[PDB]
């Protein structure tokens, strides 16, 4: 038997909401029910066609029991729907269309849904099981305990960060004029009504309130040009580059796409959005996860045989501005053709969503025939990446 | 290209710890890199040749950025190792197997480390985010609110067995029965030394204490049989029938095996232990998850033509003996056949290793030639199951 | 019989009180202490020196550092050589402090003291047991409600003990809410008079990088809405219920403080006295009886001196619950019109350890020359502290 | 003019024994002790309890103790619900001054038959967690002994660090310190095998169900010593040139005493005979840092105040809060060592901090011969002291 050929017939996600901000009542599981929900709806099949789902969810401690069972059953999918929550921290989302194309290659199942999900507004903080230390303690938070803590450098993703801006020599001014052009470039996006058929409305309800309906990403709002010079850098004191304006954001948001094999779109009568290519994991040293993308990257496009300029847009996930510039310069490619309708920098980063945002995203603005190539660092030295085809 | 077959070369695990006992020093992370490095031991080969890794894992709160990463550095592998780790509850371990399975069946890679990890001994409390409440705070335990309380009935796994008990009708004496039958069977195998191979020793050391090695399981021994019908059932305080006895206990433990494609065993002259023949999800009504391995199972036997007698070992996880007795009544299979050596009742239940284990012990017990099914409940109402067939 | 010093109020000083979780909130029990201590200082028109030793009621202490007492005295800038005792007779604490520092005064062990009361109940912490964490998580309990509100023996809240006492008295939720729209009626319009001009200082919360608010009247007697009143749910017993949020008093942020002296060493320090302390005294009863432990304590004090109820131009019953001064009105058959005057716990709130302190300070300001005021306020455990003072 | 005022007496002075921080007492929370040691002095008194007018008891800890501590006390040790009850924390002093308080309260006959002394339980001190929102990045939970107890709030330093800074300015070295501690433990031992606690302390019987009930007839503390281990200890409070040791400095533990206190008109009323006299008490602080020296202060102030001499006190009591404090007592008032704290103290007794106070006082009133003078004195957090002066009767 043969590997099947894999298809995105539909994919939809929930507006990026602030850490704290208009979505922060939601749990992750809830936005996932939404999002997946949404990519049923939009993929027109009978929701009963959808064999098993894949979520990505980094900070899954206090969510419940099985997360993606939750989002799953709480879209109404069948309670016959096996489910299976993935970690590859900022990777997940991606990690898990993946992981679901492998399913579908392998025959082992002719619809899925995948994506990813979080809530880092929900996200606890921790105490020890058993006696407490006589002279206190401190309940961690398990966002920078499980999310954003390197473990074996002992030091913030940010702190890491600072290193690759040391080695490649890209300062602070370029990573503020980067995280500028995503604020700019996500704002133009959303005006030019860009997100129109990937984004659905979410409609927040408090008992003895009115509705509010959250129908935007509220991130890139909150930006002043004129004080993005001005912000300390909070990494490291001396020599430091990296600022909380020119790195992502903590946010909440789900995004979920259909997959088909190629016969189960025929069968169905639905005409796909993009076709899976292929895809690769690579890891570095753990310190030096923002150079994790290129070798992602160059992999695909070597197992394809395409060059860097046969991609018509990237998609390189923006944990933080240093991330994309260190991937530009490694690369060289066109910084035009790079997060074009903005990124996590502006847009904000549910770090088990991104990964797959960015590969619906793609799915959306690729013309026909166009390839759009989407990678993403990983807390531990890793990187996912992913090569799809516009249809 | 066509779908590449699957070959089990090595199974290894930690000894299983009881709650607060003999692991309960070491971190999950800590017992997955001594299960890994075992594993890679055991398979003759360079820790190089391992590709990627998946590891189950359920209760992730506490244990730092990407606990699979975690284990496969700490047990010396190269930081180009990509990882990810797995959650379907107690089904995590099997299903790590199984998405492992499906990489390599599509030639993504051609070895890799899968199985499952848990320190349930160290899982956390947890303190919600946001304004403490007048009148109180409320400290949840991940292990009740992530591990063992299903959702949507708000109920605890042994009331959904509860459930079971009554509509199959299976009493207090026949899962007691059970129960007594997988200690004496647990303790019968490690005295015959059936685990020699399987299990491998942990050395626990503390600063200015001799140390402590541990080579077999804690639990089995941890049983009074006159005592056993005289328990409380504490799930349902009147008409129970799952008591503290008859059901499994909470565990430390950690299991892996190096799995490749047929083609890089050759290339490696590794002895091949087991094919890995077919697997699959189920997933029924959350609270009837006792009988979702009824149906995963019945998928894998139609799915290569096999027959229930066909099969020489069933391994039934015995998360309740609740859930064997079901099985057994449902496939009407012989029960001398069923968890031969002793199962989680008697032997403990590190959630998201079991499954991992299972396929290990049926991979280390078969005889050549011989076809074992091992099948495993999820809390949500899923269930996984495998068919390996001994070389 | 003993024949002791004679004690006198020279100045009384308080901060606004502000409500849970509300404008004073981002200051801590000990500093309201400071601003109260120093106030009455400034107002007394003498040295800082001169005070000799300080006793301050409070009464939920936890999480507030070593010595409170000591930190509101420092914190205001009196000598290091100035001992400090901190007191908690629970809700009398404030009153118990000054007649605690009477005691002393009368005695000639010191001849100027300060004493008072200060409560942060917006700072008040949680607390988790030393130990192992039991299996399947813990409840941190709110110590306002474990130390403050709750009877150890009755296992109830003090408004269900107040229940009791409606019940046994025939003392009804109509009457109880009339007294409360009483009480917001009469702060309202004693703030409105400009009455607590010299009890009342002002206190100005800084934030880095915020306007400045300047604090300058109690913040609960505007929280009231009268049309709300008979409609809200008796949240103490549901069943024949009495007792809501309105008609009880509520969580409260603020500090006293009075300076007292001989009066011979008010003579030295040519200073003016407001008030003499004529007599005081504590009463209890069983503690689910609370409410009615003030009659006593207040007839106790008359009995005393030998005054009779008539001779009593002002009465300050603490207002801990509505019901706890209607049932001292009754059972002292007293005019009403003569009690709680300018308002009272209610309205104006409740920070538990300086209310007690409070009405003492009240009476001084309020009372005319020659006239006799008498305070009683009740406290958890079923007693009562109460004391007489006469305008000089 | 002086006041005319009521003559004081001590009728009875009554006990538990100390437990150690998580030991033998730590069961019992503070309030019970407290009503154990209010029903043992009631009793030697040999007085109705329906006689003791008013209670006042020092706590320091009373986090989580629930609703008026010394109140429950009072009823737990079945007095009156007619009794009014006033928990008092001078830290430290707390004990002592609650004593001092009662004493000014009967001086001015406003009672005539009170209770005074002092509880704590810091194996029950629980932790705190902050009202309001959870800070990014984590939420401390604070010890409360550490928070409340033993940390100075203007230096934010360990007690045992304020210690060091007098160490250094008296030139007290540690192997004083450590021969000091040794002298109590000594000392302790001594007395307790002589059997001079015959009347001052009662018996607590412990009952855990299903367990063997533990009867704790003795201090605890004491038999935890290894002398050999002693000058080999770390310093804990400071890194450089240290001398304060988790020996040579007090514990943390759990206890209670109470004095039942009378004018000496009622005494005779109710025909008991007086057990000590209280002639005068006082206060003094100093700069927080310096609370060692404070006692040294309000000691002068006592002998000042009734024209006494040092050298007619035929016992002191110095708080043996740090071994350090006992030394710095003795240097600046410069009095016969042999003199001070013989039958032990709270280095080798263990500290219940609001406890300590009390029991000072009630071992002098149990130790001293007819006639003479005894003097206690105890230092608190914030820089201050308490001192009492007693005659025996
Ligand atoms: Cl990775
Ligand atoms: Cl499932
Ligand atoms: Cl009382
Ligand atoms: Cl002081």
């Amino acid at each position: 038997p043969t590997l099947k050929e894999v298809v995105i017939v539909s994919a939809t996600r929930t507006p990026i909401g602030s850490f704290l901000g208009s979505l922060s009542l939601l749990p992750a599981t809830k936005l996932g029910s939404i999002a997946i929900q949404g990519a049923i709806e939009k993929a027109g099949i009978p929701k009963e066609e959808v064999k098993e789902a894949y979520m990505g969810n980094v900070l899954q401690g206090g969510e419940g029991q099985a997360p993606t069972r939750q989002a799953v059953l709480g879209a109404g999918l069948p309670i016959s729907t096996p489910c299976t929550t993935i970690n590859k921290v900022c990777a997940s989302g991606m990690k898990a269309i993946m992981m679901a194309s492998q399913s579908l290659m392998c025959g082992h199942q002719d619809v899925m849904v995948a994506g990813g999900m979080e809530s880092m507004s929900n996200v606890p903080y921790v105490m020890n099981r058993g006696s407490t230390p006589y002279g206190g303690v401190k309940l961690e938070d398990l966002i920078v305990k499980d999310g954003l803590t390197d473990v074996y450098n002992k030091i913030h993703m940010g702190s890491c960060a600072e290193n690759t801006a040391k080695k490649l020599n890209i300062a602070r001014n370029e990573q503020d004029a980067y995280a500028i052009n995503s604020y700019t470039r996500s704002k133009a996006a959303w005006e030019a009504g860009k997100f129109g058929n990937e984004v659905i409305p979410v409609t927040v309800t408090v008992k003895g309130q009115p509705d509010v309906v959250v129908k935007e990403d509220e991130e890139y709002k909150r930006v002043d040009f004129s004080k993005v010079p001005k912000l300390k850098t909070v990494f490291q004191k001396e020599n430091g580059t990296v600022t909380a304006a020119n790195a992502s954001t903590l946010n909440d948001g789900a995004a979920a796409l259909v997959l088909m094999t190629a016969d189960a779109a025929k069968r169905l009568n639905v005409t796909p959005l993009a076709r899976i290519v292929a895809f690769a994991d690579a890891a570095v040293e753990p310190i030096d996860f923002p150079i994790a993308p290129v070798y992602a990257a160059s992999m695909v496009l070597k197992d394809v045989g395409l060059k860097k300029e046969d991609i018509a847009m990237w998609e390189v996930n923006e944990a933080f501005s240093l991330v994309v510039l260190a991937n530009i310069k490694m690369l060289e490619i066109d910084p035009q053709k790079v997060n074009i309708n903005g990124g996590a920098v502006s847009l904000g980063h549910p770090i088990g969503m991104s990964g797959a945002r960015i590969v619906g995203h793609l799915t959306h603005a690729l013309k026909q025939g166009e390839y759009g190539l989407a990678s993403i660092c990983n807390g531990g030295g890793g990187a996912s990446a992913m090569l799809i085809q516009k249809l």
